């Protein structure tokens, strides 16, 4: 499945040189990369949208004099090759798979600069949800071939979505269900989505409220981003998913050749940042555990105002990239109560000493533990206090950089603190 | 609004001594002056139930020598003026509106010595919601010149009683709600208020609770109290709302000739911290926040028992106050949810790396942000959570003292501490 | 009450004595103690089950050299002695009662050991609630002798199976049910227990819940086990209940001779903590307050796998024992609301100031104190919350080791830990 990720790097890579140079546009400028590496994306994808000469906004200039500029290209090349290798059989079908992943993390840097949150604002629910609607925008022909990748909510707001427009209709819900319920491990929540299912949305606000308690499975892969693959001059045993990729922006880093861009200078750890965020898709992630894998201090998205428009950003410093500790992308749920027993959790004094009264529990309700029939709310949230009361989220390790030895992760001061927080 | 604020304290301390010397009564005693304040304050206010000679307790005596003992006064001196000063043009119609501030100011330590829930009790709810129950027991002329600074369940108290006694019942009461819907700024606030104003008191209980969470705006002024009118040489620029306070009662401190009063030595912080809770009205202020302003610890009212009645009272040390930082006093709500967005408040794992896992939520209700139709409890609750996710409270700063620079308060360890705790 | 103590001691380690002598069998390791302790035991209670002749597994062999072997040992003498004892006179009837409390103590070892769930499973309630159901798994006469020493649950385990089996039923109901009232001390909970007397059991996990919150009043003793008893060699003032045990215990401890068997070495410190665990019933304390009382310390079960079989313990230790605070036994419940007031919980700025915002209620439910007449989950939830607002639990004090002076609990990062958590 990753047999064929070293030469689809290599050839999105070439074809973004060959464009670039073409038409004289440097590529160790960050912004340049990400206009010319989304051209390549849409002749491979949408072939019939972009135009085969039309004038995009690139820095030109010579040495540090670069301005941005309005330049006619030219794609009727890199158009006729792309529509070729959809199907090539050389790539083993693994194109299209790897192009959706690509472009999850190519579109990741806008969302975090332009936030937005159009699925929670279109489903009716908490804008804290939206955490749970990545890959939304994607080609739809790139959703099909990364379904596990499309945040559940994607998923629900497509199945609402087809409530509200022939025989197909029987096949694509039926598909459309079925990825939500492999994301969806709750048995509380599968029992939401067939009332979904069949029309009936009142539990939506506490069926979109369960997924911060027992989180979705969702599938990570680590795509390095066009600036990166512009400026890699070696995929040999190119990966998504070990140390590979963490020692391949270190390399990068380390050339001090790639400048990257933005409003002005106060912004240059934040565009580092967003690089991490983008391939490693740690945009969801704990920044205290960040700051510990990677050795430095993790900005909130709160710490900057509006990003200027993309026409006046500037060079404003070198990428840089450093790690201490590795892990692999996380594909599992991040919470399981398999084999969970919420043991002791209240003392029995024996002394008559007197010393500190603790209560772990809000109320009374959260101890509800259920024979009798109980209510579907209260399964819910019986279920949910379960994943709750777990203390401990993830499911391997981490492993310090340069090998694969098994650090646990100590804490931080930092934890419980988020991108969007 | 404040141009007669220094000839009415003038005032106020002339007819204090000039109806002390008379009778050789040493106003370098605060109890002295506590008495002696009070009815000039009964002579400007319910001017035909006080008698022209009456009997006191007094610290009578020379040189630290002064035993209790009843001295009997004559007021008509300061009767005559006080019943033509109520209506006199000069003061521009500011004396009662002034009235009233010093009223809740001296009235403020009987109220933490002999500290009783007379507003709770009579609506049957919580104790703990007498905090919002100042300025009872103040003369209704002089409630009716301040329903700003008047608690919000002494308007709801005065609403019930209305209710359980005319055609000016459709204009009292109009006024009553009036003051009310501009203190609660809860939208399900006001319409619990309306379901009180047609008698369906169902809510009480949960219109009480929200006070906590949607905390009601309440006006507060900065008023010297009797002792500290009286012995305060110097009302050239007096204010009721900057640093001025502080600096008069940093002067009259320095001048160590204010002798307190009180049971026994033990209280002389106490007593001492008691004018700061009068004058500045923090007797809800968290004690964090208290410690940090003064420079030093505030008593809690736990950690001495009753108060000995006041004809036992014996200087037990001098008036000192001191103070660090400074601040206006707030006249708007102290918490605001406009423009407040909860963002991301949970993690979303992209590293199989396991960690610690955390639920900023006590249940999957607290996260129920319904469109569809809610209950009213429900949004009662939603509305509350918005309040009381809230991280900050206040609305601008604290100076430091001797000028106007902005300093932002770092916190203390003995923050979410309270006086009645 | 205690003035047969110290001779009932004597009788008991006395009979230990003379049963492994006679067979050879060293009582200087406590897995024979144990074995020979309980066969002790069955004489004076189920006279009828054991045998007169049987065979049990020991640690025989010389100085280190001992290995388990069966070894087949002859009661009849212990047997003849035990069917008198039982009511001779010269104990004064506090033979049962004592032997109640002293197989309490025996058994706490296999319920740590061997950790089921046996009540909560049965009654089909969260297995944390088990730490309330100790005492399970006497003879019933003896749970007849102590009946304020038996867990609620083993109570109320009973008068359900009562109810799924003769004119005896109105008086046995009763006196369990009378057992119960005197343990669970919420109004709340004694209105629950009523229903369950007249067989609506729909309470039944919410009376189970709010054991954790109006903790019930449950009667400790702290009482030697067999190993301790056959090595001391002086009960002259002998208590279960000051600090005598703790000075036998140090006594024995000091003496290096009685050792200890596990599974290996690495179990020696799990097994001496289990002496205390039984002696003064510690298994459901605050591990933190544990180690401040004793100086050292404690290891949770989950620190450990299952046990070996006891036919492979091995000698892996001596005994071991210390303290640097002691305790007398609690006999009633640790909670009291009498006299208590929820006083202030909020702010109330009256600066402008910006500052934290504190909430000290988990939702505006937990503040509903309720005149107007309340549902009964709503009184059960509010009367808990009373009890989970207390801060402090217990009743007086412990003492500094070799006196009575008092000392406060200082506090502890390894509070709210437990044995079983």
């Amino acid at each position: 499945t990753e047999s064929q990720i070293p030469k689809m790097y290599e050839m999105i890579r070439d074809q973004m040189r060959t464009l670039a140079s073409t038409h004289k546009i440097p590529l160790n400028i960050d912004h340049n990369c990400e206009v010319i590496g989304s051209i390549i994306m849409a002749a491979c994808t949408n072939n019939r949208d972009l135009r085969p000469v039309d004038k995009y906004w690139f820095l030109m200039g010579p040495a540090g004099a670069e301005v941005m500029t309005e330049v006619e290209i030219d794609i009727q090349p890199q158009l006729q090759w792309a529509k070729g290798a959809v199907h090539d059989p050389k790539y083993k079908g693994q194109w299209y798979p790897f192009l959706a992943l690509l472009q999850i993390s190519n579109k990741t840097k806008d969302t975090i600069l332009w936030q937005k949150y159009p699925v929670t604002q279109e489903l009716e629910i908490s804008n804290s949800l939206e955490i749970y609607a990545n890959g939304h925008g994607i080609k739809d022909r790139l959703k099909n071939s990364r379904p596990r990748s499309v945040g559940p909510l994607v998923h629900l707001l497509h199945l609402k979505r087809l409530q509200e427009n022939s025989p197909a209709v029987n096949g694509i819900r039926k598909s459309i269900v079925g990825h939500l319920k492999r994301q969806c491990i709750g048995e509380t929540q599968k029992a939401m989505i067939n009332q979904f299912e069949m029309g009936r949305w009142e539990s939506l606000s506490t069926f979109a409220a369960s997924l911060l308690a027992i989180k979705p499975r969702i599938e990570n892969h680590f795509v390095l981003t066009y600036p990166l693959i512009a400026n890699c001059e070696d995929f040999a045993g190119a990966t998504l998913s070990d140390e590979w990729v963490f020692k391949a922006m270190e390399k990068i880093s380390n050339k001090k050749t790639l400048r990257v861009c933005g409003p002005d200078e106060k912004w240059i750890s934040f565009m580092n940042q967003i690089y991490i965020h983008s391939v490693f898709q740690t945009t969801g992630e704990d920044l205290g555990v960040l700051e510990w894998v990677f050795g430095g201090r993790f900005c909130q998205r709160k710490e900057f105002g509006r990003y200027c428009k993309k026409s006046q950003t500037k060079v404003i410093g070198l990428f840089t990239f450093q790690y201490e500790y590795w892990s692999k992308p996380l594909k599992s749920a991040p919470r399981s109560i398999e084999g969970s027993k919420r043991g002791q959790i209240s003392c029995r004094p024996s002394f008559k000493g007197k010393r500190p009264s603790y209560n772990n529990f809000t109320s009374i309700d959260t101890l509800q533990s259920a024979s009798q029939t109980v209510s579907f709310y209260d399964q819910v949230r019986e279920e949910c206090q379960k994943y709750m009361d777990l203390k401990v989220e993830g499911t391997t390790c981490f492993y310090r950089k340069g090998g694969h030895v098994e650090v646990e992760f100590p804490g931080s001061a930092h934890c419980n603190t988020y991108l969007f927080g």
